[PDB]
């Protein structure tokens, strides 16, 4: 039997489903949720052997260790050992579509395990073993005898190996399989990997035992008093002295317990469940658990006879809380909720896509410090402690199964099938009975990017009568069908359409109100974060507060899918798409997050947790109005700090508690703040400041900021009288200009500045001159390939235009002398093919005092595509260890993308000028800068620029960073504008048109000076 | 037309119906189904079946048929005749004026049922007036109540043929035999005969 | 593979589901709705063999008609034939309630049939068998192949006998169990055959 090419065996004596168990035989042990001694845990050193297919497997590996084979650590995935390629592949599926046969050449991973089990877990009861993640299928034996076989990668398979086992050494072979008929419901855009990579088990449970229970809270209109519903299952012997009894702790209290024996309510003509019975728990005033305030109780399920003696007892956290939709909006303990969320893929840059606690912590911690409340287990079950974890350190999660079917086409042709909804019914079913219980998980996803099938509608309804507890949501079809309570798309902006046929992407503002409507909005994804992105995300939150029913989504997305790879000389580097070998592949698309693979952030993380601050404020004299957005939770572990500075320079600053109740008002009066004693703009900064650590932040941790601008006095005063007068030598091919030590030299055959000298050291390595252009961001590029080009892309529109390969051409370059100054006038033209795209008209006059003034106005072309930049750059001799700038910072960022920065001065080491962004691109910007300050220069102005030692032209021919080298000097690129990032989606256009630079006329000046 | 999935012997009756392993099979009996005679215009309703109780099963097979085939109503009677699995109320064996009461799936008047708070459903039996041997007493009782309550619109009697088999003595003459005469046990005789005709054809 | 006790397994290689078929040639005789050339019927005299349980089945019946076997009418139900009881029970089920599991001593009836197809259909196209009503649960067999397995016993199953079709002929082995896990679902109150 090939049951791996039969989506009718899904598995084989496969057990069922149920809520996380431990076996526990003492109740305090339960409570404590300590280690079970009836759990144990078979990670660690494994035998492995790879096969190129099943049938190259020996028979002898059945029943004797293959010497060939290898010492391995499991749980992991095969391909982050080098047996064989990961592949990186997102729409198209990595196996050809042949439904529902797979390759012939079928990676098979062979692993086996030689254990002992103590016989006191043989004389009585049931010894089972699990095994929480296998990708894709598997096949198990146990001392050479077969049990079972299992599919779907995501859920926990677990048999009774009860009858297979030995008192002593035993042995266990696992033939995995790495494609399977499961396969085509696992297509998401990650890489495709398999193995035994998630954690296996022994778990020994009596012959009478608690084979399920649920979980429920239900409340009165105000929250004052819950009834906690615990329904419990057995297995075994059913028998009059038994009892089950729940109780309900908070901390080393019992709050509530019920007792009762087997035996449910009448159902119906047959009678009922005498192998179930329902405790019922009244609680008053419960601790309700919310992200803001994660409140937790422990249930304590005991299976028990009449007069006390403990059989086994299971446990679990409980979290009251109530998730319900009403008059179209989501609510949590009746507050309407707005998600801070963003998706998040389990994936470590060594280990592939194991999952170890420590990582699970560190991503938590670092979403919680960016004001994230809500997480997406894009696109399948997570690793049960995931869920543990969100329970304790309080994080809405979405919990989804593992069905994506993208490559199909239509994208719907499986999911519309009911041939194959057996298959798609286990991978939703398996996931509710094994989540239910945890507080954390406020609504269930039914997949993704699988269309709009009949079989959707099925499963969609099955959860609704299974549990009402929880919404329903799933994207497919156009995010608006009969299988969501939740109107959930995926990219669509916020005031532009995108009317797609059959599943046009709305502006969410027009979404809520189409006829008829009235469901919630949450995107479940939005605003993708590739590369130099999150331009725009401003824009949503502004949508996501003004308008009630728009009530969040979740980022895509959390973490880069890099994986690290050494060189020849052993030193690590981040690699993507088609590294290993792996054909077809889809490069840096594996890349779309908030932080690098190992955890380090983005710039994008910053302005994210800006726009999701939980305090808004507004300024009205010298009174600042606090607003809370929390639900729940006063602010007691809040201060305000504010700051008045004169163009950086402190002028006063103090602290203020803050006392807000949620959703509340706060009004603070600030001090008599003293005139200035010199011209230049007041700027007031306010910050939320964390007194006391927490337990996902240390003591000080700053959680929002916010500027203004206060009084500005505009300088009045001239410059002190030069008696100085530069003078200007002419020359056949040069315009020199020369004051003390400071010699200036224009080109007149190009035009432009070719030289600059300080003593008589050269200051430039390559002369000063216009850029229209931008290494592209992976926003610029889209989808488009050099062998399958999408004209529509910016960076395709720039090529054909001949932005790339504009030449400057000379039509004025004059120099006149004046009673104190030389002043340069000069104009280009760059064209391409006879059309000419750009004209640059300067003045530079330089004056007795040393300074030279740059004017620059550009004329662009009205039918030529807005151009990336307009600026000018030069690669300066200099190379100095730090940079201070009076401008927006102090980190990266770009006009659709610079609200979480502050105006002040800033100083910084070069290096961090430049944003390590795996695939290089243009990067390192800072926006609304009026000084710039490098080695002995000095540029003066409101210009956008970076600094580094890469040339634009290198980062857009580089397709790593680590293969970038320094170039001489420091390239410096001053803009007086500069284009939008976007990032509304990385594979279409996404600049909106207020950051194009459609003006046509364009001006700005510069003053260059030494200090 | 009727899905094949009866599990009346089953305890309580919904425990196969309401578990998510056999959601597999049963759905095969329901789309299978559907897939066969959907385009026939004789059929104007479906059933998910009979006598299995009220199971998530039966709400994601409902929901499954609302979905592929929006032209007919669905009905099903198990777990009280009016579940959120059936377009119709469609009790057995609910009498006109007397209710009956009993535990979670009561048979209440057919009348009373109606109005019911919240109830704007019609009512159909999908069982009624028990035609075994001598029978059919009051069977006016129900087409006067059909007739006065427009939401009342009828019901099928239960049933068409009697299920008796032929047998041959020692001088082969027939003769009509039930449960157990085949020395088939248990078994639960006479009941397999509640028709209006005999097996024959021949009037009651 | 005890497939007949395991509700997961409800049929093997069985094609999908239809409207009835009759696959004509000629627009006139499809809306006369007159018969069809490419639907035959295989109604008839069959060979049938009645065993007391699967194991029970000798395989020289795969490949070779059994000698001891009697020659019946198709369709039918072999206890209207003699060759075992009907049971009527109306609640309780005919078996012990112990799902997905059934008696070991399960009446299984081995159908053959021995027919010829006419060449045009082995050289073009694709011939599939109908088997409208089977109770409860079969496996198939062509020419001493197996082709497929198939459940519920008021529903067609359908298979693709294409690549087992030979000129001259044909022999196709049909084992029929009384019970399978299909039974949990037809407790229907009416005779059990
Ligand atoms: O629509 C999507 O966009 C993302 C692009 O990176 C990623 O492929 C997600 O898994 C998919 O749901
Ligand atoms: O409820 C019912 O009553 C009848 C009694 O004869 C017969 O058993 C039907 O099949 C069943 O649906
Ligand atoms: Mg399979
Ligand atoms: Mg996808
Ligand atoms: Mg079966
Ligand atoms: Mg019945
Ligand atoms: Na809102
Ligand atoms: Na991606
Ligand atoms: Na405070
Ligand atoms: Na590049
Ligand atoms: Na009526
Ligand atoms: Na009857």
């Amino acid at each position: 039997r090939r049951d791996w090419e039969n989506p009718g065996v899904t598995q084989l004596n496969r057990l069922a489903a149920h809520p996380p168990f431990a076996s526990w035989r003492n109740s305090e042990e339960a409570r404590t949720d300590r280690p079970s001694q009836q759990l144990r845990s078979l990670n660690g050193e494994w035998r492995f052997a790879w096969f190129p297919a099943p049938e190259a497997v020996p028979e002898s590996w059945l029943e004797c260790d293959l010497p060939e084979a290898d010492t391995v650590v499991v749980p992991s995935n095969w391909q982050m050992h080098g047996y064989d390629a990961p592949i990186y592949t997102n729409v198209t599926y990595p196996i050809t579509v042949n439904p529902p046969f797979v390759p012939t050449e079928n990676p098979t991973g062979c692993y086996s395990l030689t254990f002992n089990v103590d016989e006191s877990w043989l004389q009585e009861g049931q010894t089972r073993i699990i095994f929480d993640g296998v990708n894709s299928a598997f096949h198990l034996w146990c001392n050479g005898r077969w049990v079972g076989y299992g599919q779907d990668s995501r859920l926990p398979s677990e048999f009774d190996l009860s009858a297979f086992l030995r008192a002593g050494e035993n042995r266990l072979a696992v033939m995995v399989l790495r494609w399977s008929d499961g396969s085509y419901l696992e297509d998401q855009d990650m890489w495709r990997m398999s193995g035994i990579f998630r954690d296996v088990s022994l778990l020994h449970k009596p012959t009478t035992q608690i084979s399920d229970f649920h979980v429920a809270t239900r409340f009165n209109d105000d929250f004052s008093r819950a009834v906690l519903e615990a329904e419990v299952q057995m297995c075994g012997e059913l028998r009059d002295y038994l009892r089950v009894t729940v109780s309900l702790w908070q901390g080393e209290t019992q709050v509530a317990s019920g007792t009762a024996p087997f035996g449910g309510e009448i159902i119906d003509e047959r009678g009922g469940y005498a192998d179930r019975v329902t405790l019922r728990l009244n609680v008053e005033n419960p601790k309700l658990w919310s992200a803001e305030i994660p409140n937790l109780y422990r249930a304590v399920v005991e299976l028990h006879t009449a007069d006390g003696t403990l059989i086994e007892a299971e446990a679990c956290d409980v979290g009251f809380r109530e998730v319900r939709i009403e008059n179209g909006l989501l609510l949590l303990n009746g507050k309407p909720l707005l998600i801070r969320g963003v998706n998040r893929h389990e994936h470590h840059p060594l280990h592939g896509q194991v999952m170890d606690e420590q990582t699970m912590v560190q991503d938590i911690l670092l979403m919680k410090q960016n004001n994230f409340n809500a997480v997406r287990c894009s696109h399948y079950p997570n690793h049960p402690l995931w869920y543990t974890l969100c329970d304790r350190y309080g994080l809405y999660v979405v919990d989804e199964a593992n069905i994506e079917t993208h490559g199909m086409v239509p994208m719907n042709r499986l999911t519309d099938d009911p041939r194959w909804l057996p298959a798609m019914s286990e991978r939703v079913t398996r996931m509710v009975q094994r989540d239910r219980n945890h507080p954390s998980v406020i609504i269930w996803s039914l997949g993704t990017e699988s269309g709009h099938g009949a079989n959707h509608d099925a499963l969609y309804r099955w959860i609704k009568s299974v549990d009402p507890s929880r919404p329903v949501q799933y994207e497919g079809g156009g995010a608006d069908t009969t299988a969501t309570d939740i109107i959930c798309p995926m990219y669509a902006r916020v005031d532009e359409d995108q009317p797609f046929p059959a599943v046009p992407k709305w502006s969410i503002k027009k979404w809520l109100s189409l006829p008829g409507e009235t469901r919630p909005l949450i995107l479940c994804e939005y605003a993708h974060a590739m590369g130099n992105s999150l331009g725009g995300f401003a824009k949503y939150w502004q949508a996501f507060r003004q308008y009630p029913r728009l009530q969040g989504g979740f980022v895509w997305d959390w973490v880069d899918q890099s994986l690290i790879k050494y060189d020849e000389n052993g030193n690590p580097w981040s690699a993507y798409g088609g590294d290993f070998g792996d054909t077809p592949n889809d490069r840096q698309f594996c890349m779309n997050g908030l932080v690098f693979a190992d955890r380090t952030p983005h710039p994008a993380l910053t302005e994210a947790k800006h726009q999701q601050q939980f305090f808004q404020f507004r300024l009205s004299g010298q009174t600042i109005e606090v607003t809370s957005e929390y639900l729940f939770r006063h602010s007691d572990n809040e201060l305000l700090h504010w700051m008045v500075a004169l163009d950086g320079k402190p002028l006063a600053s103090g602290e203020v508690p803050l006392d807000v109740a949620p959703q509340g008002k706060q009004l603070i009066e600030l001090p008599e703040l003293p005139q200035p004693e010199s011209a230049g703009q007041l700027w007031l900064t306010v910050r939320v400041v964390q007194p006391n650590a927490t337990a996902w932040s240390e003591a000080g941790h700053i959680s929002a900021w916010q500027q203004w601008r206060l009084a500005e006095n505009l300088s009045v005063t001239l410059p002190a009288a030069s008696h100085a007068i530069p003078h200007l030598t002419t020359s056949e091919m040069d315009f020199c200009i020369e004051l003390g030590n400071k010699r200036w030299q224009f080109n007149r055959q190009s035009g432009f500045l070719s030289q600059m000298w300080i003593g008589d050291k050269k200051q430039l390595l390559t002369p000063l001159r216009d850029q229209f252009t931008r290494a592209p961001l992976d926003n610029d590029i889209g989808v488009s390939e050099a062998t399958r080009i999408d004209p529509n892309a910016w960076v395709e529109r720039w090529k054909a235009a001949g932005h790339y390969q504009a030449e400057a051409a000379l039509l004025q370059c004059t120099a006149d002398t004046l009673a104190d100054a030389v002043l340069i006038t000069t104009a280009h033209a760059w064209q391409h093919q006879g059309k000419t795209l750009f004209i640059s008209r300067k003045t530079y006059r330089i004056d007795g005092s040393g300074q030279m003034a740059i004017t620059v106005d550009v004329e662009v072309a009205s039918d030529t595509p807005h151009p990336a930049r307009i600026g000018l750059n030069c690669q300066l001799a200099q190379v100095a260890e730090r940079v201070n700038w009076l401008g927006l910072g102090p980190q990266e960022n770009y006009p659709d993308r610079l609200t979480a920065a502050c105006f002040d001065r800033w100083d910084l080491p070069l290096s961090d000028m430049y944003t390590p962004y795996v695939f290089p691109s243009e990067n390192g910007l800072r926006c609304g800068t009026r000084e710039l300050n490098y080695g002995p220069h000095q540029w003066r102005g409101d210009f956008q620029f970076n600094i580094s030692r890469y040339s634009q032209q290198q980062l857009m021919e580089t397709s790593h960073r680590h293969l970038l080298h320094a170039e001489e000097g420091t390239w410096l690129n001053i803009d007086g504008f500069h284009m939008g990032i976007g990032g509304d989606d990385s594979w279409s256009p996404s600049v909106s048109a207020e950051f194009q630079l459609s003006a046509g006329r364009y001006h700005y000046q510069l003053v260059w000076c030494q200090k």
